[PDB]
């Protein structure tokens, strides 16, 4: 009852601090985390340190990491007031920059981009503190011979969105972000292909369903960041060519459909895009399967992540003047469910009876020199460190849930899980809720 969205927003930022890879800053707030993955590098030894660990593991999966950055930047642009009111503007910007500083390093050549550091199996076979890793961490890339329109496109979108975020605060960085964004889009558009067909290790973790939506997504963001009509023309041309108006709605690391539509609706003010957004939202509120307690049930994987993403699309739709009151209200019910209106909180470190055993390695570990290994994973006790701000997978279609570390469905946590969620919190704060 009566949730402090400002504090939840601050908590979400703490989750991102807990996901930081590389050398941590002197002002780090989640201090149980230590410098790690300091040897991450490319084929020629290029520095690839930094970025975010994806979930409860230590692999740096570029596709969802870029998506996370784009959505976080998006919320900072449209609902900056929310961050400011929560006294978290600086931290919000730092969260975006932690990702973009890494994308810049990963962009080793104009048409070359590293999309992963660490191998799924080698990484997942280990359970412990990231600073204790001793296994090889291979880096995989996409290039003109092994394209990745989806990966390069999303990264371009994130860089372009970030360039807007930093336009005034750091003009030099903003310009740099944009240069990289422009080059990555050209690479993505001129060399068509799914990144997971090149970086095959990712096909079993973050396989891309289609790269066409990312191309439109990227062009749209570049137009917003440059005001260069060429990008708008390309965005709309591809939107029509690919027939996105007929694609299944939704917004998540894999599909940008609803994001593209609500974004283009804002940039062009065209009714057609607004119609598509309305039909999608009305469908969710009135028809999409929901749990008995009101939670949108879009899929078993990252259930809350899907509901929060939907909530964010609704908040963006409200900004277009589409049923603002009802759309904002429904979005709030989804966020409020995650915060505890379903009976318990599903945000670690927050509210009533929150999850205490997230499927997360670093938070499960006691401090050094005590050993952290699979026996720690096997502990009946709650994770040693509270993972403040992490949104877990959530309850089942019947609002049932059991806090279980081995349950990588209900207790999974990930950077993409908190993206739409965090931006939605920023919006609620901005709206004065
Ligand atoms: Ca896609």
């Amino acid at each position: 009852m009566a949730y402090d969205y400002k504090q939840v927003l601050r908590d979400s930022l703490l989750f991102y601090e807990a996901q930081r890879s590389g050398r941590l800053p002197a002002d780090q707030k989640v201090t149980w985390r230590k410098d790690s993955a300091l040897n991450d590098q490319g084929d020629q030894g290029q520095d690839l340190t930094g970025g975010y660990f994806d979930a409860g593991d230590f692999v740096k999966f570029g596709f969802p990491m870029a998506y996370t950055a784009t959505v976080l930047a998006w919320g900072l642009i449209d609902f900056e007031a929310g961050y400011s009111s929560a006294g978290a503007l600086d931290d919000g910007r730092k969260a975006v920059k932690w990702a973009t500083d890494y994308f810049i390093k990963a962009h080793t050549s104009q048409n070359e981009f590293y999309g992963q550091v660490g191998q799924g199996d080698a990484d997942h076979a280990f359970w412990g503190r990231p600073e204790d890793m001793t296994m090889a961490r291979p880096a995989y890339k996409i290039d003109t011979s092994r394209p990745g329109s989806d990966l390069a496109g999303e990264t371009a979108a994130a860089l372009a969105a970030a360039s807007i975020v930093f336009r005034n605060v750091d003009g030099t960085y903003s310009n740099n972000l944009l240069t990289h964004a422009r080059q990555l889009f050209d690479f993505a558009n001129n060399y068509r292909g799914k990144y997971s067909d090149s970086i095959t290790d990712a096909r079993n973790f973050y396989a891309s369903a289609d790269y066409r939506d990312e191309l439109v997504w990227a062009a749209a963001w570049l137009y917003r960041a440059t005001n260069d009509n060429t990008y708008l023309n390309t965005a709309e041309s591809l939107y029509d060519e690919f027939g996105l108006q007929n694609w299944g709605g939704g917004l998540n690391w894999d599909s940008k459909v609803s994001g593209v539509q609500v974004l283009l609706a804002k940039l062009t003010n065209k009714q057609a895009y607004k119609d598509t957004v309305q039909s999608y939202v009305n469908y969710l509120i009135n028809n999409q399967q929901k749990t008995p307690k009101g939670l949108l049930y879009i899929d078993m994987w990252g259930t809350l992540r899907h509901a929060a993403n939907a909530a964010f699309i609704m908040l963006e739709a409200a900004e277009l003047g589409l049923s603002a009151s009802s759309y904002r209200q429904f979005a709030q019910t989804q966020i409020d469910y995650a915060l505890g209106d379903g009976g318990r909180s599903f945000v670690c470190g927050f509210g009533s009876n929150p999850p205490t055993r997230p499927h997360h390695r670093s938070s499960s570990c006691p401090p050094a020199p005590a050993t952290c290994d699979w026996n720690t994973f096997n502990s009946p006790d709650p994770n040693y460190h509270v993972l403040s701000g992490a949104l877990v997978g959530g309850p089942d279609q019947n609002d049932n849930y059991v806090d279980d570390r081995s349950d990588y469905v209900h207790n999974e946590v990930a950077t993409d899980y908190n993206a739409g969620f965090q931006s939605a919190l920023a919006a609620l704060v901005a709206l004065g809720y």
